[PDB]
């Protein structure tokens, strides 16, 4: 167990197997650094002085970084030998305001009640995609993970905070962040704001934290095929090819003509 | 372990008590028959099949192109959707079994349950199978989803009445299905219902008779659980005259997990607040 920062063209394999091992890790570059401001500058637009879900304020959100390919070749080995199919959880913007204390360590997937049936070498319920949008510095309260404590057992108590491994990022940088990583952000001691955004996707039979069904039509119509599916447009395959998210007999986007 | 037929006023206590010794049992009276009638009405009303008449009737213009396909029997039906899923008795049991783990509960799925003449016997399953964490789930836990099967028709043993095993609900999960000669045929008139958690073994009979044995069902799981049908494309009217409680059933609304921690939501509010319901 150790963090490991690798770079963006590691082998699909070599990841899956850092996380089975450390439950955790980096890939740099993950975003390209205009990328990164297309985002914030379509937020800010959108809250332009209440911020609703990532895919609605951002058309590069839902249009670019809900298409990465490596969020998906993830999610694919992680979720669907499993479960099948899997879709978007939630979304929000990591923003630390300079003074702010350390936030608890914690497990993602808590707030899944079905968490303290499963077993640290069953499949996690969901993974977290967390990208920085300014630098994240051990200073100013960036993402510390205790490498391992993924594999401790249900009820295992928290990590104590000297074994925590502050993570240091670049803008464009992501940290892979499975439901069962103990993690927290840490006190931003600095005079500047520490400033990250996350995508998440869980088994399509879970219920996402967000939904996108107020989202304007046009909105989803921009959207490929894939995306659709992730933000709830779709109807969702299950490992057996049994079908939730159905629309009576057929499917959702069948009868909505998507 | 035996099948339960109690009446309407039963006690919720004893109903939620028979459902753990047990795992499955009837309420009689569970809708009256004209409720149950409605509900066939409004689909035949939906579909439009071609009723062909007593003879040949010439017909050239305008032939054809009348059925639809089957949709969610909350669209199809209005009487199940601004009535049947408002059923006091199904929110009372859901409320016990879901609330205390999961928070909130809301619909998974409906099925218009017709067996034709000569059907052959259904394979004897639980219901929760295609939930990939019912394999992680001990006897003792919550039920992942519970269904609730309506007679329109009267249900018999010939007719392919539905059969429970009382107690397989208790089994461990590698158990087998339970012979043919364990099963008990559900004997019901129309208008009761079998309440059916997920780990009740039980399958459809054979119908060796000539007419259709008929029945509606309704099914609701936990809020952090993916239903079966979505409901998003039923048009905006429909949804404004369910109930608030069958507009959160539906989909339309946000979810409270036990933690008061919030699924369904439309960024950091309400999706109800977003659509401006
Ligand atoms: C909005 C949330 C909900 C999320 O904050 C929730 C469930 C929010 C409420 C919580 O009780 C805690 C603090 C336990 C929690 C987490 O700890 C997360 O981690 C989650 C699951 C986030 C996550 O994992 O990914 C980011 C992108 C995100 O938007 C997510 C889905
Ligand atoms: O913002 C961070 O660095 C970490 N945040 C979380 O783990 C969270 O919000 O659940
Ligand atoms: O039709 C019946 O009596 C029982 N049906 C089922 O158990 C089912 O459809 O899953
Ligand atoms: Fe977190
Ligand atoms: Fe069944």
């Amino acid at each position: 167990p150790q963090l490991h920062y690798v770079p963006y063209d590691t082998p699909v394999e070599d990841v899956m197997r850092i996380l089975k091992e450390s439950g955790t890790l980096v890939i740099r570059n993950f975003l390209d650094q205009n990328t990164v401001q297309k985002v914030q500058d379509e937020v800010d637009d959108y809250v332009r002085n209440q911020p609703s879900n990532l895919s609605l304020m951002s058309k590069t959100y839902r249009c670019e970084v809900l298409n990465h390919p490596w969020m998906h070749a993830i999610c694919e080995r992680m979720f669907g030998p499993t479960y099948g199919d899997y879709w978007f959880n939630g979304g929000a913007i990591l923003h630390l305001e300079p003074g702010e204390n350390t936030q608890p360590i914690h497990q993602d997937h808590v707030f899944y009640q079905i968490s303290k049936w499963r077993r640290p070498t069953d499949p996690d319920l969901t993974i977290n995609f967390t990208m920085a949008l300014t630098e994240f510095t051990v200073e100013n309260g960036g993402t510390r993970v205790c490498p391992g404590s993924h594999l401790w057992e249900n009820g295992h108590a928290s990590p104590a905070e000297e074994d925590m491994v502050p993570v240091l990022m670049q803008p464009g940088d992501a940290l892979i962040l499975p439901g069962s990583m103990w993690h927290s952000a840490g006190a931003n001691r600095t005079s500047e704001y520490r400033r990250g955004f996350a995508t998440s996707f869980h088994p399509c039979h879970f219920t996402p934290i967000e939904s996108h069904h107020h989202l304007p039509r046009e909105m989803v119509e921009e959207m490929t095929p894939l995306v659709q599916k992730m933000l709830g447009f779709r109807t969702l395959n299950l490992h057996n090819n049994v079908k939730v998210w159905k629309a009576g007999e057929g499917n959702l986007e069948d009868a909505t003509g998507l």
